[PDB]
């Protein structure tokens, strides 16, 4: 997988809150980012997943986390979808269009026989490093509560070097402090 | 990612319930499988994750799901760990040793500069197809409750073709029925 | 150019009159076909061009000519557009989706830095041979009346070997009959 | 196609209004140019097409447009044809000879089995960029009226960056102004 | 040079006495042939050389010698030339058009930077072997009576093995009979 | 063919009027030259051709034209031949030996399965450019009167470019 | 074999006397070193061999000889083994972990189908040159007494150039002094 | 190393007990073999090593072990050495000459700068498999006592599949029986 | 060197006793052969060497040994030389012409910058195997008495293998 | 052959009059040299040829000719041979050992399937050019008086440019002076 690699440069158009904008890797520097890939606008599982993320978007911004949804549809199409679907209408984050497939291929996430991105989510830290990856099959929707838990764990590890977040970790739970003495003790 | 690809053949030794066994892809045919990679025996986050899975192991077997933990340590070392750690002692599933790294590389999951597998989990259906992927950074433990949700969603989609599991889906929740009419409606 | 070459096999999904269908080269065998490429659903010149062809579609059908519009957008997106645009709403021909870009590249017609097709029109005879090609810049709309003229000239020449259609030819006008005697006399 | 690409350097001899001259890409710089390819002097469709362009030549010169006709015949042969054909006698634009085929291959327009150019027309702007292409089969004459409409649209979009010309557009008719708000409305 | 090599297969259109014909290497089999190459129809040089061959053509035909003039111009252009020039009008042999350059290149006689053939003449026997070659720069006339002399010599040696024709040989002159005793004797 | 190309550098030994000399492309500069190839000393057609050129050599020299005969035999062998044949004894031009075949291959004129040059004649102008080429089969001797005619035409067009008779 | 070649740079983690340290080739420069490879922690022959070297370690240290044991197991695993085995417990030298296999492959000593090192011992002088090599089959334990003999012979030869140690040589015994006179006399 | 690999085919001349013979790999089949390489006849360490092996030769023959000494000198030179050296005179095993170096290169044992073999000993089982290797520097003589211990251990493990020989093992001493229960206990 | 290798197939024209003949490797089968290369007809050392071999040719023929001299000159040239030189006129063995250089290159004996063969002699046994080789510089003539001695030794060891005097 | 080529650099050990020395190409510079190759020391052939050269060595030294015998055996083996054979004991010139085969291959004189040199002798002048070569099969003696004759001839031509030595030449015999008049005269 791409875990612990740096994201690649990119330049894409996007729809965001009634405007077209250009997003590049420069916009992700010094920020936590979620790249949220999905296969197709006007599809079935895709809107429900996007809406799930939109519900959590206030909480994400409070954590200093930006969201970029990505499909290989155009930004024109995202705009159209945003106004015709009640679910998509509530999205306030950037919807990136990736018709060249370049951004999707940067994340090695193309279904080459379809020209559509797989259901993959990448959590990316302020230095561009991928810290968490989730990929599901066409028929299996993701769950934003799991994303948030991973983001919080990722942020904690970043802010507390010498500590690691064990399984199931939530804020307030105990952490492990790697050391020679701890080796084989757990 | 490897989503929607078939697992590759493999042959590895493993520790399971006080015996050494050989596992191959043949043992996964006609079964649901979880391949649970982790970097190192006697490490810190690794045991807590393995223990998390062990807690759920009764529930997994009831779903007809087999678990294979995998590291690049040997099966000798797993056996040693199983008897010295209170957490590992409760593991009843197969602990695979992958010192050649072949099984880990089949899943594209090697940290090449370390000789250790990344924290990756792959859900594999009875036909050998990878249906769900999770990868976390060295410091971020996984959460077995998320795995189980994905397994159940994967099983539902398999058993109900023409239906897909939307975001957040749990047993008893409504599903989507892909069709022309539904396109753009959600 | 691709003039006087045979079209390549293809297989694509399309939206046509409230249905999703599959189109392949077999659909075109024994028929006159127009492959009408455009860059983007929900864009600006594209709808006006497509509406213009729709205005001529009754006549095209009478002449045994099928129309396939093609963009790299999906057939889902074509369905959405067809319902939200009153121009696109009048289209009764197949709207092919080409998100893999394979059909577009068959016709050497991809804008590689955009992942969108150029404004190209190809007239294909029942033997799969390209008899006329028109390509215009992003800002320059095509004119279906000129397309109809070329289709009629191509059909005439197929039905009257030994005759060719001079500049500006329309039905009922003098043709040229190639021969040694005519050489250098015009 | 070669749409939106820059023309290649060339150096060819030509006949123009009773004398032999050299033509190069430098002569096209800062001018609109039409490269009008045809297969063979003394043939049948070819003279009618060239004459049709000659009929429009005064109008073209008024638009700042130079015409270069091109075949793989020599400039000597063009001069002879210009003397013996009443149609060709009317030509006041440069008739380029391309016996090496290099100019023709620059425009990817050679019938390799014949050593003759296909019936292709390229509209080229002052910066050398190809803005419109037309190619027709051996038996299908072109129509200069369509050429002029395309040239005019090309000049209009060049002179009005923020506007595009919809289908059928001619002088005085409504243009489109691409914008976010116009996305999906036509 | 190509002396004593066999001519290569070819298929070209020609103008011959008011008709268009196809010439291939099969037409040369069992015959003596002259391939008379020249650079360009309608050029500014008087075509005295072609005329000189025409003057001698009745005699060449009595000797069973076919003549093929060749340039890279088309057979259409040869027909027009034959109508326009009193000298060329004398030609009753085949005027081959070679716009692909393939026949010219078979004889390694292309000026690649001009797309025109050099001034070369090849004498070819009934088995397709080249028995004499002459190439000259412009203004250096190929004399048809020297061609005839060389043809008669070539026919004589073909009919009299064991004899060779010394310098200046013409019918009625002594020949040489290669032998050991003749070695060093002349 | 090699028409309108520049001759290539070369360096060969030759026999000329009872001496051995070295000939190079520098000897040809500023002069008209005939390179007269033939297959073999002591052979049959070859002497009669060489003798024919010798008959015309005074005339050629008055036209400022040098002659170089060339075969793949050695200059030693040319000397021997010049002594033993009445025909070859008349030759006053240089007889170039080309045993490596390099001069012959410069003119793309080797019979590779024989190691002998073909019967080829090249007329080369003072700038080194090949202006006329004639090649005949093993059995067919050349005619120096045609060579002279061509040389004179070549000199004429060099002196008076584009005085080629117009087309009507 | 690698005899009389220089060791390659390396960088590995090791367990040594309750600490994790880094070992590189720089640690070996200016020292005698024994690189003692074995296939697997918690295995059978490996502990007995390592204990045997430990029995000799006081003497090795007195002679200026360092020992590095190496397997492809991790340094974490070495720590665990050192605490659970009373044999391994007596080891005071560095136990190198080589999970990437790089150190093992430097010495061309990998069992590629197992990902474990072969039973190989390399004696390395202060200039990095390999002076003695022993390799035994999986089931065949080495004998440290023979290793000590070879180390002493190597040290002797380094300290007494012009002398060599004959078969079976131990300290205090006759050496050979190579010379022309000695040639063929033994 | 070459440990656990099969020896390669060879064909060499040898001196043995007063006659010249051919030796091939076929002669080693079904026998234990020692290939005893050394750099040069008439040298210094070499004779003492060969004599040491000769001292053990009766014991080796009793164990069904054949010895082949090998240098890049010829069989002629071995015969001469066997006559003029009191040490070499004692040799009753085959002395192989390898002037092509092929046998030496089979065992990857050539000093390429010298054209002489290194001091390497290979123990080879009846199936052709190399079970023990020893290589020493130019100045360091080997010790046949260690050779015999290794041969005996090799024969023991061959004859007792389920047992391995620990460090220091000699006849009569405790072996190890690999098992799961023995993992980690030593 | 080519020692102990089998000669390669070849086909050349030769002059022999007033006739032109074809020589191939088939002519050498079952016979002892000497291939005697030299650089150039009409030259200096070459005739004296060839004349020396001719002096010994009757003796060679009594030993069942054929001689083939070879240069890159033609067989026409050998005939001329055989007529004009008193030394060469004595030669009754075949004089092979090798203008393509193929026979010379079979014996790896070409001076590539000259197109002439080096002064090499090869003794070839009835099975085609090269048993002795001698090569000398341009300036150094060979000695047929040494050649005869070697041929006789070669015949002796062929007839009586391993009767080489023992080492003490 | 290598006639008239320059010898290549080399560095070999030799036995010369009771000592070991190094010989390189620098030792040959400014000197006449004989490289006398032979297959094997201690072989069953009497070394009469080497003895014959020894017999003539005083004379060769007066002529400033150094002799180097060469085989692929070592200089150790040459020393032993020189002690064991009454014939070889007469040798006071350098006996080069060439176990790498490099000197032998410089002279293209290796029997690759034996690892032994062929029976070749090379005469080399002070500028390193090979002036005479002799190669014979076994039993065909190289005669030292023929070598001397060839050396004296080579020295004579070196001292008298413009003269060459005819067949059978010895001091006092006439030489030839290459000239034009001498061509064809002998
Ligand atoms: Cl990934
Ligand atoms: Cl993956
Ligand atoms: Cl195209
Ligand atoms: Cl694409
Ligand atoms: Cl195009
Ligand atoms: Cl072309
Ligand atoms: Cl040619
Ligand atoms: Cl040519
Ligand atoms: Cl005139
Ligand atoms: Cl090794
Ligand atoms: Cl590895
Ligand atoms: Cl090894
Ligand atoms: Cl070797
Ligand atoms: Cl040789
Ligand atoms: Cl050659
Ligand atoms: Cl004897
Ligand atoms: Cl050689
Ligand atoms: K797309
Ligand atoms: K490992
Ligand atoms: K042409
Ligand atoms: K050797
Ligand atoms: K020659």
């Amino acid at each position: 997988s791409l875990i612990n690699t740096k994201i690649k440069p990119f330049k894409n158009q996007a729809f965001k809150n009634g405007e077209f904008i250009e997003v590049t890797e420069k916009d992700t520097e010094g920020r936590w980012s979620v790249f949220f890939f999905y296969p197709a606008d006007f599809s079935f599982v895709c809107p429900t997943e996007l809406g799930d993320v939109a519900d959590h978007y206030e909480e994400l911004q409070k954590l200093g986390v930006d969201v970029y949804s990505v499909s290989t549809d155009t930004h024109f199409t995202h705009k159209a979808w945003h106004s015709s679907s009640e679910t998509i209408a509530k999205i306030k984050y950037a919807m990136i269009g990736d018709p060249t497939g370049a951004l999707t291929r940067n994340f090695d996430n193309m279904r080459e026989d379809e020209g559509l991105a797989d259901r993959a989510t990448f959590v990316v830290d302020p230095q561009g490093i991928i810290q968490a990856i989730e990929v599901t099959a066409e028929g299996i929707g993701r769950d934003a509560s799991d994303l948030l838990r991973k983001i919080k764990a990722a942020q904690y590890v970043a802010a507390h070097p010498g500590e690691v977040c064990p399984a199931k970790w939530k804020e307030g739970e105990a952490t492990l402090a790697p050391s020679l003495d701890l080796v084989g003790k757990i």
